[PDB]
């Protein structure tokens, strides 16, 4: 009546055989889980990675969070608690809030109460949490190579479900991005407390995320299937238009808390789950998700990109251009890097990259014909990958240039992508230069190498 819990998302319990290869598994469940946006995966009973830490030596800087529905919050960027003193604070907070033993409050009640307090103007609840990538002060919850590791640790060093390994596996596509994308390719560590919350969002470049709860009280999730992303955005834009104003950069992305019943009222499908310790949650491309912690806990999450995702990745960058949103990396640069390594690619990867590259090349061909017809005649090869990211964004749409751009000696260092030739300066186009990474004659052999590898 006050809060009606969304229907449960799918839960999978793979056999060790099914589980072993995360990429095969995710591909298998995809027709089901992409309809719900998120799903939960329970590992085989004896898949049990070792969790061991000195709570007195793990330190982190706490972030502070107000809990008001529809209020703007800023996406996190990469004071001090130890894990012990954070834990003591967190447990006392929850215990005091409910006047109940810290681990005896029903999950249904915490959820109900979360949605009450965020919607009540009178209530001014603030909580704290940890969020950052692994560091010497607070390392991964999974085993990593370095000290003498136990045999138990050794066993899980190379697991496909060890989140440190996920990015660099063979069927991962984000693997050999040579660009610095630490915030995206490295796992994030999250230390939660009762009500600490992550606002509604999708992943950068519409990637997947895989999320593991190492220990502690459950994490409550809400998820929306990718097909309803724009429906959700329209609902939010109606209720919180200030979140949709143009953002100056990626450090000023605005996100918010919003009751899933509000989405369900507006015919947006929403699913829920309680993720418990030892369980995975997977989010699918462009699947909006949000959630909050039931209590003191420790989670680890990483983005990843399969071959299934490649065409969506291209669509996402198109979408970013139309919205004038900054990119985390150049999709075309990633594609060309993979083509340049065609001989060592997994063959299914090679086949899928070939297809995206074909689209890339035909789009590039047409764009170059168009700018030639606008009077741009001079050209010069340019190694875009050498430029700092913030030195090769299109002045107009902020896209990260790689295949080509237009420059003018009138505006030293400024670039526009080929969609925005008219947005650079008032000089006539014959003053312009087409800067290009590859000629069309360079590109066809690169694509052919992929075809040969794919056989
Ligand atoms: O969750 C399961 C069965 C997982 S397999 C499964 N799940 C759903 C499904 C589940 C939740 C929401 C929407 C669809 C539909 C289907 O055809 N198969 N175990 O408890
Ligand atoms: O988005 C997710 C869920 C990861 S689980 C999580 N995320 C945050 C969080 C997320 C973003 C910024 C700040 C905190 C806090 C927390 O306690 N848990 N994976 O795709
Ligand atoms: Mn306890
Ligand atoms: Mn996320
Ligand atoms: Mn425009
Ligand atoms: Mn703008
Ligand atoms: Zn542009
Ligand atoms: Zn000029």
């Amino acid at each position: 009546s006050m809060f009606l819990p969304p229907p449960e998302c799918p839960v999978f319990e793979p056999s060790w055989e099914e589980f072993a290869d995360p990429f095969a598994f995710i591909h298998k469940i995809r027709p089901i889980a992409e309809q719900t946006g998120i799903c939960k995966v329970r590992p085989p009973p004896d898949w049990q990675p070792p969790f061991a830490c000195d709570v007195d030596k793990l330190h982190f800087t706490p972030r502070i969070q107000r809990l008001n529905e529809l209020e703007a919050q800023t996406r996190v960027k990469l004071r001090d608690y130890t894990l012990r003193t954070f834990g003591e604070m967190a447990d006392a907070f929850k215990s005091d809030y409910f006047n109940m033993p810290v681990h005896m409050v029903p999950t249904e009640l915490v959820e109900k109460e979360f949605w009450r307090l965020v919607s009540t103007i009178e209530e001014d609840v603030t909580v704290e949490y940890g969020a950052d990538i692994a560091s010497k002060e607070f390392g991964s919850g999974f085993p990593v190579r370095d000290i003498k590791l136990s045999p138990e640790e050794e066993e899980y060093l190379d697991s496909g479900w060890n989140l440190n390994n996920m990015p660099v596996m063979e069927q991962s596509v984000l693997a050999h991005i040579t660009a610095d994308i630490c915030g995206m390719k490295l796992p994030w560590l999250y230390v939660g407390m009762c009500f600490s919350s992550f606002c509604w969002h999708i992943e950068d470049h519409w990637s997947y995320s895989i999320n593991y709860l190492h220990w502690g009280e459950p994490k409550t999730w809400y998820g929306v299937p990718g097909y309803a992303a724009e429906q959700l955005e329209n609902v939010m834009k109606k209720l919180a238009p200030e979140l949709f104003v143009s953002q100056p950069d990626l450090l000023h992305q605005l996100v918010t808390i919003m009751n899933p019943n509000t989405l369900m009222t507006h015919e947006v499908p929403v699913y829920r789950t309680n993720q418990c310790a030892g369980e995975f949650v997977i989010t699918f491309p462009r699947a909006y998700h949000s959630g909050f912690n039931q209590g003191f806990n420790f989670a680890e999450a990483v983005n990843f990109c399969t071959v299934d995702w490649l065409p969506l990745g291209r669509q996402c960058v198109e979408h970013y251009r139309l919205l004038h949103r900054y990119c985390v990396f150049s999709h075309d640069e990633m594609i060309c890097k993979m083509a340049s390594k065609a001989d060592v690619l997994d063959v299914v990867v090679a086949s899928t990259v070939q297809k995206d590259m074909a689209i890339m090349i035909e789009d590039e061909k047409a764009l170059r014909e168009t700018v030639r017809k606008l009077g741009v005649i001079d050209s010069e090869r340019m190694d875009f990958e050498l430029l700092p990211d913030d030195e090769r964004q299109c002045v107009k749409c902020k896209t990260t240039c790689f295949m080509s751009a237009i420059s003018c000696s009138c505006k030293p260092g400024l670039l526009v992508c080929l969609h925005h030739v008219k947005e650079l300066c008032s000089c006539p186009p014959y003053k312009y230069k087409l800067r290009y990474r590859y000629t069309l004659d360079d590109l066809y052999p690169m694509m052919n190498a992929l075809k040969l590898r794919a056989e």
